[PDB]
């Protein structure tokens, strides 16, 4: 059968909020079958517990943010994306303040911290989300599709309307390429033209090139300039492959995004759960007849 999976040993990283700028200790640990992956808040006394599930995203503003009352827990897409990317399954993940470290702005530093670490099957199914109809969630100009696939594949396109473009971004995964070879490294970005707006929202305060491709107009600010062609929307993918995890269950289908950010995910996997003739649970007695194949742990 399909394992679930955990961290065979535990992950400590130290790094910045991307939001707040704020230092912040991170401890990767592992969980029990059936967990699912929860952020806790060990800075707080009681310690607060977020289950990293749909049903739990308050703020979808410039990041995914997690919030159970007054606490919250911001940036969790990309440590997410890692943690879809390589099949994990339950882990329990310490932070030591409200936001998840940036630290080099991809899902590069989480997926060698983890693989360095080693993973762990358990003793039980792993547990899949399958499309069996085509859902989609508009708004203006944005959509946000899945659409029944045997296997996981990605599919996005925006259309920036920036001068750095010089004059559509597009690309299509289908995960059987590596996550980690070709969408793991791409790092998130941010504009010259929007850092004012977003420093008075309090928004992008430890932003820099050390941890973003930092655009001015037709320039990349950053000296050693882009890791990939298309790292832009290799970004979007990763976000929304991080995104998507927090339908709790790694997904057996097709997801189709046209200008598709954090808000749009969401309402996506609402809508999705809302419509139980849209999806089922399924497992993999045999991994030699399932869809999807995960590296060796
Ligand atoms: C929201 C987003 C972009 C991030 C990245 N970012 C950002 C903004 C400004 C700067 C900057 C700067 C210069 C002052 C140094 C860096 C990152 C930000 O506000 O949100 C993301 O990747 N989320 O997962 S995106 C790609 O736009 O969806
Ligand atoms: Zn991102």
């Amino acid at each position: 059968m399909i394992k679930q999976r955990t961290l065979k040993n535990i992950i400590r990283a130290t790094g910045v909020g991307l939001h707040s700028g704020e230092k912040v200790y991170l401890t990767l640990k592992p969980a029990p079958v059936d967990t699912g992956i929860v952020f806790c808040r060990t800075d707080l006394d009681p310690v607060v517990e977020i289950p990293a599930r749909a049903e739990n995203v308050g703020e979808t503003t410039m990041s995914t943010t997690l919030v159970k009352g007054d606490v919250k827990v911001d940036t969790v897409e990309h440590l997410l994306s890692a943690m879809a990317g390589l099949g994990i399954d339950n882990a329990y993940v310490e932070l030591s303040a409200s936001e998840v470290p940036i630290m080099d702005g991809s899902a590069g530093p989480f997926v060698f911290l983890i693989q360095s670490a080693g993973l762990q099957e358990q003793e039980a199914a792993k547990k899949f989300i399958r499309i069996k109809r085509e859902v989609s969630v508009e708004e203006g100009d944005k959509r946000a599709v899945f659409v029944p696939f045997d296997g996981f594949k990605v599919s996005f396109e925006i259309d920036f309307d920036h001068p750095v473009f010089r004059g559509t971004q597009q690309a299509s995964v289908d995960f059987s390429t590596s996550f980690v070879k070709e969408v793991s490294r791409a790092r998130t970005f941010g504009f010259m033209r929007d850092i004012e707006y977003l420093r008075s929202q309090n928004l992008a305060l430890g932003g820099s090139v050390e941890n973003a491709i930092v655009v001015d107009e037709n320039r990349v600010l950053n000296e050693d300039g882009l890791r990939y062609e298309d790292e832009f929307v290799k970004h979007k993918i990763l976000d929304a492959i991080g995104d998507l995890y927090l339908l709790g269950n790694s997904l057996i289908g097709e997801f189709r995004g046209f200008k598709s950010g954090h808000a749009l995910n969401n309402q996506l996997l609402r809508t999705l759960i809302a419509d139980k003739d849209a999806w089922e649970v399924v497992t993999f007695e045999d991994a030699r007849t399932a869809p999807i194949s995960y590296m060796r742990p």
